[PDB]
C-alpha cells in the first residue's frame, strides 16, 4: 500500500526555505537529502490533493514528487505517470484508463485516431519516450564526488584557517575543488554521450480517419493509433495489437529467445483485450519485426496500446529507476592509523607541554590530529585515482558513470552471462546443410555454397518467397538466411549463381502454416524438365519422400539435432515429366507436385556463438571465476552454447535439475537428469528456479554454488538469482544487452551494458561493442584500480607518519619543521606524487590471484611497520650523526620556532625526509600482477626523477634555496655525500624490503597460522559440496 500527501507551497515560505538552507550552511541540504520530509515540512506547508504541488510517496520509503500539469496535473513516479481524476480525486496511474476495452474495441479503432482525440491522449498519456531524467550537478556531486574523507578535509581546512595558514588551505582547497569539479564533468559527459546515442524516436506511419495516412514522429503515438508496419519491418516503436496481416518478430530484446516469433492478427470478439493472453497477436516496444506480410488489404495495422513507460520495455526499465544501496575496508584502516597518531600526539603534547608553549598552540596540535590521520591530499589522490579508471575505461570504449564501483571489477568472483545478444547473436544463424548420398545422411556441411551444382544447391537458393524491395531481398528471415548462406543472387523469378547456371523460378506455392511447407518450381536453361522443391517442417516433409530415400535413421538425427535447440528444415525435390513451359507449370495443383519426394537434407540453423566470447569464457575460467549463463531462452539452446562456449568443458559433468509443481496431494519434488557429452555443473529452468527458491529453501544455496546454466529465466528471476548469489557472499559482476537484464544489471556489483538502447544510459558500465571482450577489461580495471587505490592509502599513511615522526624528532629538540618547508613537502612532493602515481595502467593479462579486498592485512601492516622502523633509523641516524661533527653547533634551545631556524638539525632531517617522501613512494608502486611496470608511467618517472634532482641540489649546491626553505649552509662535502649514501641505503632498504616481504610474507603466515577454513558462505558450500555432493 501507498499513501499520497499533499504540500502546497507559499512564495514567502520558499525564500525563507531557500535563505535558511543556502546562507546557513550545506549541512541542511545533506540533512534533507538524508529525510525528505523534513525538508518537506520547512519548505511547504500540508495541504489538499486537489491542491497539491507536490506529493510524498512512501510504499516506509518516502519520495517527493512534483505535481506537474499539462488543467490536466499528473506526476511521474518512477517514469510511470498519474493523471489527476476529476471525477473521483485521486491520482489513477494512465495505465488503468485502457483496461477493460475488448477486442471489438481494438478493431474498430483499426482506422486511426483524430487529430483532435489525438492531443487529447497525448496530454493523458504524454510522449511515447522512455527519458530517464540527467542527474543535476549537486546530485551527481553527493553520490559521487563526495567522500567520509572530505568531511575530515573541511575540518582540517578549518584547523588551518584558525592557525591563520591561508595559502595552504586555500591551496588544498583549490586541489580538492579542482578534482571534485573535474570528476563531475567526466561523469556528466559520460552519461550525456552514452544518452545521445540512444535514437528515442522513429519516423512512424499512422492511419488517419477519412483514409488518410501521415508520417508522424514516434513520440507522437498514443494509445488508440493505428501503425502501418513497413513489409521489411523494423524496431518496435510501442506496444500495439496486430488487427491486420501478420508480422514475424524478434523478441531477443525482451525475452531473450532467440528464435522468431510470429505475431497473428488480434481476433474480434467480446473478450477483454489482455497483453498476456493474446500475447500471440501483440508487438512489443522494443522488438525487432523482421517480416511484416499482409493478406488483406495493402497494410500491416497495429492498434497503438501502450506507450512510454506503461509498456513491456518500459515496466522492465521502471523497475531499476527505484533507488537502492565503499570505504569500510579504509575505514578500519583509518582507525588503526589514528591509534598511531594518537600516541604520537600524546607524546607530541607531553614533549610541547616540557616546552612551555602556548597552550593554544597545544590544543591545535593535538587537533592536528584528524590532519595525521587523513592527509590533505588523500581525498584529492583517490579522486583523481578514480578519474584516471574511468578515463582508461573510456578510451577502451566502456562508459562508467558510477567510477567508484570501478574497485569492485577486482573484487569479482561470479560473472553473470546473457546469452542472446551477449555471449550469441540475437538471431538464427545457418549452421550448414547435411545432404544426402544415396540412402543415408552425409556429414553436415557448415557453407552450402560450397556444395556442387545439385539438386540440393538449387534447393537451397530458390526455394523461397523472398522478394526486391529497395535493391535489398525481403522476406522469411530463414529463407533470407538461406539465400545468403547459399551465396546466390536474387534478380516468377531469377537467380543467378554466387560467380553453373542461372535457374529461374517457374512457379511457386505459398508457405502455409497447416501444411507447414513451401514448394517452387525451377527450371534452367540445358535442362531436361522443371525440378519441383519442397521445404518446410522436417517430420512432414519427410513423410512425403519415398520411404527409399529417406535414411532410417532420420528420426534419431532430427531428435539429436532439435535437442541442442536447433531449427532443423527439411528440403525435397522430384523431376517433373511436365514440359519446361510456363503455360503448363503455372497451372499444376500443389497435392501433384507435394507427392513422391526425394529427402535431398536439412538445413540446419542455429544461434551463433560470436567469435569473442570462447576466448573471454575460456580467460575468466582460467583465472577461476565463475561463469554463469543466465538466458531466457530455453533450456537446450542454452545448454549448447555453454558447452559449446567453454561454461562447460568436454570433461565437466552437466546435470540438469527439475523441479516438479506440487499438485493436489503431492509435494513439490526435484528430480535430476544427468546428460552425455567445476566438475559438476547444474543446469536448470525459470520455473525450475522458482519452485527451488520457495519449495526447497535448504537446498538454493548448492543449486546457487553449483549451477551454471540458468535458462527460460525471468528478469524478475535474473535480478532475484543475483541477489541470491550476492547473498552468498560473492561478488557478482552481470553482463546483459537487452530490457530484461536491467533488473539484473542493476542488482549487480560490477553490471557491464551491451545495450544500445535507455537501458545502458543508467547501468554503471556500457561498453560501446556488443561482445564480452569488456569484461575482461572491466576486470583488468578493476584490479589495477583496487591496487592502485591501496598503493595510495598505503603512500599516505607511511607519508603521515614520516613527517609525523620527523616533527617528533624536531619538537624533541624544541624545533619545528618550518612553514615553507612544510609546504614543500605537502605540495611540491607528495600532492604531485599522488597525483602522478595513480596514472599506470592495468596489466596485459589477468591472473588466478586477486588482489587483496582489506587494508587491514598482515601484510600490510607488516610492511608499513618495517618501512616506519627503516625511516625511523635513517633520520634518528642523520641526527645523531650530524651531533658527533666538528663543524655542528647546537641550536638556541632558549628560543623556540621558527625563530631558531636555520639550524643544522632541521636541516638535516627535512634532507632525510624529503628524500625519504620520494622513495617510499617508488616503494609503494608495485607493478605486476596487477598493475603495469613502474617505468612505464614516464609522468611519475619524469615527476620523481625532478624531485630527486632539485633534492640534491639542495642537499649539494652551496646556497641553493637555503634562505627561503631556511635551510643552513653546510661546509662540509663528505657529510653532504655521507648524507646522500645514507639517502642510497634507505632507499634500496625499502626495495629490498617491500621484495622480501611480497616474496616471502604469505608463505610465512601459511606456516605459522594454517587457514584451514573460509568465511564466505559459498566457500564453506563448496567445501561441504566437496566433502559430499549434494546430487550423489
Ligand atoms: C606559496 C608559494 C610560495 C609556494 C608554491 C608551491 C607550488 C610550487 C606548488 C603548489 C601546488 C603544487 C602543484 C600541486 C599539483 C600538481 C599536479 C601535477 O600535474 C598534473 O596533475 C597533470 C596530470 C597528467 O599528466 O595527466 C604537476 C605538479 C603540481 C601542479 C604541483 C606543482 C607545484 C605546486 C604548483
Ligand atoms: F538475452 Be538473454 F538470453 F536473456
Ligand atoms: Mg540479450
Amino acid at each position: 500500500s501507498v499513501r499520497l500527501s499533499g504540500y502546497c507551497g507559499s512564495p514567502w515560505r520558499v525564500i525563507g526555505y531557500h535563505v535558511v538552507v543556502w546562507m546557513m550552511a550545506g549541512i541542511p541540504l545533506l540533512l534533507f537529502r538524508w529525510k525528505p520530509l523534513w525538508g518537506v515540512r520547512l519548505r511547504l506547508r500540508p495541504c489538499n490533493l486537489a491542491h497539491a504541488e507536490t506529493l510524498v510517496i512512501e510504499i516506509w520509503q518516502l519520495f517527493t514528487v512534483q505535481v506537474q500539469t499539462e488543467v490536466l496535473r499528473y506526476y511521474l513516479f518512477q517514469g510511470q505517470r498519474y493523471i489527476w481524476i476529476e471525477t473521483q480525486q485521486a491520482f489513477y496511474q494512465v495505465s488503468l484508463l485502457d483496461h477493460g476495452r475488448s477486442c471489438d474495441d481494438v478493431h474498430r479503432s483499426r482506422h486511426g485516431l483524430s487529430l483532435q482525440d489525438q492531443m487529447v491522449r497525448k496530454a493523458i498519456y504524454g510522449p511515447n519516450v522512455i527519458s530517464i531524467p540527467v542527474k543535476s550537478y549537486p546530485q551527481l556531486l553527493v553520490d559521487e564526488a563526495l567522500n567520509p574523507y572530505y568531511g575530515f578535509q573541511a575540518f582540517s581546512i578549518a584547523l588551518w584557517l584558525a592557525d591563520h595558514y591561508y595559502w595552504y588551505a586555500l591551496c588544498i582547497f583549490l586541489i580538492s575543488s579542482i578534482s571534485i569539479c573535474l570528476s563531475l564533468y567526466k561523469t556528466r559527459k559520460q552519461s550525456q554521450t552514452l544518452r545521445d546515442m540512444v535514437k528515442l524516436s522513429m519516423r512512424v506511419c499512422v492511419c488517419r480517419p477519412g483514409g488518410e495516412e501521415e508520417w508522424v514522429d514516434s513520440s507522437e503515438l498514443v494509445p488508440g493509433d493505428c501503425l502501418v508496419l513497413p513489409q521489411e519491418g523494423g524496431l518496435m516503436p510501442c506496444d500495439a495489437a496486430l488487427v491486420a496481416g501478420e508480422c514475424m518478430v524478434n523478441e531477443s530484446s525482451l525475452t531473450g529467445e532467440s528464435i522468431p516469433v510470429l505475431k497473428t492478427a488480434l481476433p474480434e470478439g467480446l473478450g477483454p483485450y489482455c497483453a498476456e493472453t493474446h500475447r500471440r497477436h501483440t508487438l512489443f516496444c522494443g522488438t525487432l519485426i523482421l517480416q511484416a506480410r499482409a493478406y488483406v488489404g495493402p497494410h500491416v495495422l497495429a492498434v497503438v496500446t501502450r506507450t512510454g513507460f506503461c509498456t513491456a520495455k518500459g515496466g522492465l526499465v521502471s523497475s531499476i529507476l527505484h533507488p537502492r544501496p565503499f570505504y569500510k575496508h579504509s575505514m578500519k584502516f583509518v582507525a588503526a592509523l589514528s591509534v598511531l597518531a594518537l600516541l604520537g600526539t600524546i607524546y607530541s603534547i607531553f614533549i610541547l607541554y616540557r616546552n612551555r608553549v602556548p597552550l593554544n598552540e597545544i590544543v591545535i596540535r593535538a587537533l592536528d590530529l584528524v590532519t595525521v590521520v587523513v592527509p590533505p591530499a588523500l581525498p584529492a589522490a583517490m579522486t583523481v585515482c578514480t578519474l584516471y579508471a574511468q578515463s582508461r575505461l573510456r578510451r577502451q570504449g566502456i562508459f562508467c558513470i558510477h567510477p567508484l564501483r570501478i574497485n569492485l571489477g577486482g573484487k569479482l568472483q561470479l560473472v553473470c552471462f546473457d546469452k542472446t545478444g551477449t555471449l550469441t547473436e540475437d538471431g538464427l544463424d545457418v549452421m550448414g546443410v547435411v545432404p544426402l548420398k544415396g540412402q543415408a545422411f552425409l556429414p553436415l556441411v557448415p557453407e552450402p555454397r560450397r556444395l556442387p551444382v545439385g539438386p540440393l544447391l538449387r534447393a537451397l537458393a530458390t526455394c523461397h518467397a523472398l522478394s526486391r524491395l529497395q535493391d535489398t531481398p525481403v522476406g522469411d528471415p530463414m529463407d533470407l538466411k538461406m539465400v545468403e548462406s547459399t551465396g546466390w543472387v536474387l534478380e516468377d523469378s531469377a537467380f543467378g549463381t554466387q560467380v553453373p547456371v542461372p535457374v529461374s523460378v517457374l512457379h511457386r506455392f505459398p508457405f502455409s502454416s497447416a501444411l507447414q511447407r513451401m514448394s517452387v518450381v525451377v527450371a534452367w536453361p540445358g535442362a531436361t524438365q522443371p525440378e519441383a522443391y519442397v521445404k518446410g517442417s522436417p517430420e512432414l516433409v519427410a513423410g512425403l519422400c519415398n520411404p527409399e530415400t529417406v535414411p532410417t535413421d532420420f528420426a534419431q538425427m532430427l531428435q539429436s539435432y532439435t535437442a541442442a535447440g536447433y531449427r532443423v528444415v527439411a528440403l525435397a525435390s522430384k523431376p517433373l515429366p511436365t514440359v519446361p513451359s510456363l503455360e503448363a507449370a503455372q497451372q499444376l495443383t500443389r497435392d501433384t507436385v507435394e507427392g513422391d519426394l526425394s529427402l535431398l537434407g536439412l538445413l540446419v540453423m542455429r544461434n551463433l556463438l560470436k567469435p569473442q566470447t570462447t576466448p573471454v569464457i575460456q580467460a575468466l575460467r582460467r583465472t577461476r571465476i565463475r561463469a554463469v549463463m543466465v538466458t531466457g531462452d530455453n533450456l537446450q539452446t542454452a545448454v549448447t552454447v555453454a558447452r559449446g562456449c567453454g561454461m562447460v568443458a568436454p570433461q565437466e559433468h552437466l546435470i540438469i535439475v527439475h523441479a516438479t509443481h506440487p499438485e493436489r496431494g503431492q509435494p513439490a519434488s526435484l528430480e535430476f537428469l544427468p546428460m552425455e557429452s567445476r566438475s559438476r555443473h547444474l543446469a536448470l529452468s525459470g520455473p525450475t528456479f522458482g519452485i527451488i527458491v520457495k519449495h526447497f529453501p535448504k537446498l538454493l544455496p548448492k543449486v546457487l554454488v553449483q549451477g551454471t546454466v540458468f535458462a527460460r529465466m525471468a528478469p524478475e528471476q535474473k535480478t532475484e538469482l543475483v541477489c541470491e548469489l550476492q547473498k552468498l557472499q560473492y561478488c557478482v559482476g552481470m553482463c546483459g544487452d537487452g530490457a530484461n537484464d536491467c533488473g539484473a544489471l542493476k542488482a549487480a556489483d560490477v553490471g557491464i551494458s551491451l545495450s544500445q538502447a535507455e537501458a545502458s544510459v543508467v547501468s554503471p558500465f556500457t561498453s560501446s561493442m556488443a561482445s564480452i571482450e569488456c569484461v575482461p577489461m572491466v576486470i583488468r580495471e578493476g584490479r589495477c584500480s583496487l591496487d592502485t587505490s591501496f598503493s595510495v592509502f598505503k603512500y599516505m599513511a607511511l607519508y603521515s607518519l614520516t613527517q609525523f615522526i620527523s616533527v617528533l624528532i624536531l619538537y624533541t629538540i624544541n624545533t619545528n619543521l618550518g612553514d615553507l618547508q612544510f609546504l614543500a613537502i605537502d605540495l611540491v612532493i607528495t600532492t604531485t606524487v599522488a597525483v602522478l602515481m595513480s596514472r599506470t595502467g592495468p596489466a596485459l593479462v589477468l591472473g588466478r590471484v586477486r588482489p587483496p579486498g582489506a587494508l587491514l592485512s598482515v601484510p600490510v601492516l607488516s610492511s608499513l611497520l618495517l618501512q616506519m622502523v627503516l625511516v625511523t633509523g635513517v633520520q634518528l641516524g642523520g641526527y645523531f650523526l650530524t651531533l658527533a661533527q666538528p663543524w655542528f653547533v647546537p641550536l638556541n634551545r632558549t628560543v623556540a620556532a621558527p625563530d631558531n631556524l636555520p639550524n643544522y638539525e632541521n636541516t638535516v632531517v627535512f634532507s632525510l625526509s624529503s628524500f625519504q617522501y620520494l622513495i617510499l613512494a617508488a616503494a609503494v608502486s608495485k607493478g605486476a600482477p596487477f598493475r603495469r611496470p613502474l617505468y612505464t608511467n614516464v609522468p611519475f618517472l619524469v615527476a620523481l626523477a625532478l624531485l630527486s634532482s632539485v633534492l640534491v641540489g639542495l642537499v649539494l649546491v652551496p646556497g641553493l634555496l637555503q634562505g627561503p626553505l631556511a635551510l643552513r649552509n653546510i661546509t662540509d662535502t663528505g657529510f653532504k655525500l655521507l648524507l646522500l649514501g645514507l639517502v642510497t641505503l634507505n632507499f634500496v632498504g625499502a626495495f629490498m624490503l617491500e621484495s622480501v616481504l611480497d616474496q616471502c610474507l604469505p608463505a610465512c603466515l601459511r606456516r605459522l597460522r594454517p587457514k584451514r577454513a573460509s568465511k564466505k558462505r559459498f566457500k564453506q558450500l563448496e567445501r561441504e559440496l566437496a566433502e559430499q555432493p549434494w546430487p550423489p
